[PDB]
């Protein structure tokens, strides 16, 4: 049985460890966060937003006990410095922010964890994973792996339906992203690195797309919108028919009429939404409007937590 | 002559537009409708909580309104044909009530006695849509109902103009990003029918647009992005070029790394924002997204007195 130990308890690393809870063969048995114990077990039972934790938790002398198990809790900065190996620690879910490239997560094996699944791209000598995309490239032999982004979780799997369906000849990506000071108030136009890099995810569309993001200042569902150029032609059914066909417990497929707080709280990585498609055909030339929804905190962290479960099977 | 004005529907357009007109020079507003209570209107008319403070004077009179010393006749009927528009000479009613949109309710003002109406949103297929910089000289002065357009219309049409003067568009898909029921805290899918409007603007972009809005619950600026595809080759470069070179009190031309709060308050109907133009080239095939900026009241009020002023000139 795996052990897993969460590095930044925080948003996501709180948020993993109750998926990690409905798992077998896995289990988090330990934490490390800068903030006490006795805040981070209020934060992990009661949210506002994904609502009160599904389970049992209590705080004990430098531990939570989380249904029944004891999980050590540290507060340690220096993750060298963390008793992985002496507790033996299979892989750490590195989500602190702070540890985002591999020289820097392998702190964590120096400190004798094995392995380490990183919360946020990764770099370039690291795979790059969005579950339900491309999880077979692993085979259990890497030492520090990536679960991308959010935009990346919700962009994946709609462009790898339409690559697989149609072919892609290009596409501009617009993500609309639900939340530097003036991002408090603004809707402020970033740059994003998400369909450039999409390459490290789905080859074959390496070089096909671009975009950027509008940050809007309000805290909800996100949303990517993929504007493509298709190799072959496509109606709206087509698109809506290939992404449902296409639809599982990571690529969530929806129909109705929603509204951005419809989509908090989904455990998809990315939620496509058939009312959104759109094919304008002038002369026999088509261009293809195709929208998908995420939860930037809910959504990425299942795709975080299947990422590693599945790692975790292959050692 | 000095053209006289009315405006029927003394709402956050309605009362806009009569600061802009209290800054023109031969033309005036004559009287105001609407049903809210005048001592309401005079408060939203000196303060308005997204373009400040009203650069006058104004207080309430018997049955008047008093703006930089003159009095406004102030009205209260909600059925236009019963208002004293013939008895007071109005020339030109700007339609801001949201309830009159089509020709057949806006002509009721012709009936009081109006020469012309100003619808300010789109008013139907059989009236025409102008957006002051791009198609004006459609209007001979023989029609009695016009409409300005809507603000997404006023803000895609300058930039849709160039790409398809100077490169030719194929087709596009537009996406609006419109600050403002559930629109109050959530981002809200909408239908517009701006892009289509775009092919009555700009004939030749007939059938060749089509978009959808983003509703998000901020009051701020708001933008519009095309994806097009064009008949000629183009870079970033020529694109940003042809904006500034087309630039004008309707169509502003913008560099710098802005935000949406810059938006707030512009006199342009459109703002396009160089910044983001990006134009995608694979295998020789080429896909252009262009970027415009405008304020949902400010910008369009502006194009809307622009029109006003052009049509009552003819
Ligand atoms: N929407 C999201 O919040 C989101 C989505 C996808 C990915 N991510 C990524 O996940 C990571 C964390 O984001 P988050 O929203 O959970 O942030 P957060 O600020 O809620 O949590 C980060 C936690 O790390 C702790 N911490 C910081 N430095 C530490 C250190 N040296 N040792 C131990 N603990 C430390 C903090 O106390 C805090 O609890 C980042 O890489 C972020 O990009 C976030
Ligand atoms: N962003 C914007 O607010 C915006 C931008 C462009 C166009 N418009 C259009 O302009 C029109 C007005 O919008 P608004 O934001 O000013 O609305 P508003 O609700 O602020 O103003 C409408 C006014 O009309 C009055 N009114 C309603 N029915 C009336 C009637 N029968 N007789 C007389 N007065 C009447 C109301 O009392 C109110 O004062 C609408 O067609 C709208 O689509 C609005």
């Amino acid at each position: 049985s795996i052990k897993v130990a969460i590095n930044g308890f925080g948003r996501i690393g709180r948020l993993a460890l109750r998926q990690i809870e409905k798992a077998h063969g896995i289990e988090v048995a330990a934490v490390n966060d800068l903030t006490p114990a006795e805040m981070l077990l209020h934060l992990f039972k009661y949210d506002s937003t994904q609502g009160r934790f599904q389970g049992t938790a209590e705080l004990k002398d430098d531990a939570i006990v989380v249904n029944g198990r004891e999980i050590k809790v540290f507060a340690n900065p220096n993750p060298e410095e963390l008793p992985w190996g002496e507790l033996g620690v299979d892989v750490v879910l590195e989500c602190t922010g702070f540890f985002t490239n591999k020289t820097k997560a392998e702190a964590h094996i120096r400190a004798g964890a094995r392995k380490v699944v990183i919360s946020a791209p990764g770099g370039n000598d690291v795979k790059t994973v969005v579950y339900g995309v491309n999880q077979d490239i692993l085979d259990g032999s890497e030492t520090v792996i990536s679960a991308a982004s959010c935009t990346t979780n919700c962009l994946a799997p709609m462009a790898a339906v339409l690559q697989k369906e149609f072919g892609v000849v290009e596409g501009l990506m617009t993500t609309i992203h639900a939340y530097a000071r003036a991002a408090a108030l603004n809707i402020v136009p970033n740059s994003t690195g998400a369909a450039k890099a999409i390459g490290l995810v789905i080859p074959e569309l390496n070089g096909k797309l671009d975009g950027s993001a509008q940050r809007v200042p309000v805290a909800t569902g996100s949303l990517t919108e993929l504007v493509s150029v298709l190799e072959r032609p496509a109606t709206k059914e087509e698109i809506n028919a290939a992404m449902k066909a296409a639809s599982s417990e990571s690529y969530g497929y929806n129909e109705d009429q929603i509204v951005s707080s419809d989509v908090v709280g989904i455990e998809y990585g990315s939620l496509f939404d058939a009312t959104q498609t759109r094919v304008m055909t002038v002369g026999g030339k088509q261009l293809v409007k195709t929208v998908a929804w995420y939860d930037n905190e809910m959504s990425y962290t299942c795709q975080l937590v299947r990422t590693l479960e599945y790692f975790a099977g292959k050692i």
